[PDB]
């Protein structure tokens, strides 16, 4: 339908806005995967001076990659999730941005188990992430009723549906995505989670405004050196070096007029900003108790 073309064409016009971050070398081939190919044709034996060429190389890759990334500033960026209604678009999307593996996976594919080490608030309730001494049952129990009395204030009302939105089994694979397509470049500069401090401070957002249910969910990336390339071209490997930090933000919308008319839902909406309105949501979050 018309959700999942608009969906497309956001992912489409995420890659195309930084497709500065992509470019080929020379040789008309991304060095990193040039690297991980000679290293595979080699038998992990690249000899010496091939590996100091594929060095200068990607030397130079990487300081195109943080000039690009420097010319594009800081601007807020969105997107639809969905990923999942169209794995051909979003393979096609990512080429460049991740690994070929990587990316003929994405499209292909819940809080029984997950939501109760999930910190979230619930209108005005904070709700912990279950404690090794508590009982995740009543962590759940606890959840799902403050859920229901968001709405009521239990079988006719989409609990699951809502709290599904903030398990990271849901949200977190599609953030990777929203990611890489912007800032990924395939053997050469990876997304990963960052190290967050306080968990507690990026717990999900459950409010209801009228009859939307809106779930905000905040995550923090950091963009790498691809450490296998690195690893494979006998570099100096910092597994905690960045080359920057991202701020993403996930809300999922669930219209209750809808739901019971049995109407269409909007997809997911992704927001995504490098770190130096998404920050004005960020800024609301964290200063939660
Ligand atoms: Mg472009």
């Amino acid at each position: 339908g018309a959700m999942g073309s608009e969906a497309v064409r956001s992912w489409r016009g995420a890659a195309e806005a930084t497709s500065r971050l992509r470019e080929r070398g020379c040789d008309g081939c991304l060095a990193g995967i040039e690297v991980q190919q000679l290293f595979c044709s080699q038998s992990a034996a690249i000899p010496e001076h091939q590996l100091k060429e594929l060095n200068i190389k990607i030397d130079s890759a990487l300081q195109a990659y943080k000039i690009a990334l420097e010319s594009l500033g800081h601007c807020e960026y969105a997107m639809k999730a969905g990923f999942h209604l169209n794995p051909k678009a979003i393979e096609a999307s990512l080429q460049g941005c991740c690994s070929e593996a990587e990316a003929q996976q994405t499209g292909r594919r819940p809080m029984q188990c997950e939501l109760p080490t999930v910190p979230v608030q619930i209108g005005s309730h904070f709700l912990k992430g279950v404690s090794f001494n508590e009982s995740a049952a009543d962590n759940l129990k606890l959840k799902t009723h403050t859920m229901l009395q968001l709405m009521k204030e239990r079988d006719d009302f989409p609990v699951t549906e809502v709290l599904n939105q903030v398990c990271p089994s849901t949200w977190r694979g599609a953030c990777k995505t929203a990611v890489q397509l912007l800032f990924g470049q395939a053997g050469l500069v990876v997304v990963d989670t960052a190290q967050i401090e306080n968990k507690e401070a990026y717990a999900p957002q459950i409010s209801l405004e009228g009859s939307r249910i809106v779930v905000q969910v905040p995550s923090t990336w950091c963009l790498k050196e691809d450490p296998a390339t690195m690893s494979l071209l006998q570099r100096s490997l910092d597994p905690e070096k960045t080359l920057g930090l991202v701020d993403v933000l996930y809300t999922a919308v669930l219209d209750l007029n809808r739901w019971r008319a049995g109407r269409e839902q909007a997809l997911p909406c992704i927001q995504i900003q490098l770190q130096r309105g998404l920050q004005k949501t960020f800024s609301k979050l964290t200063s939660r108790f």
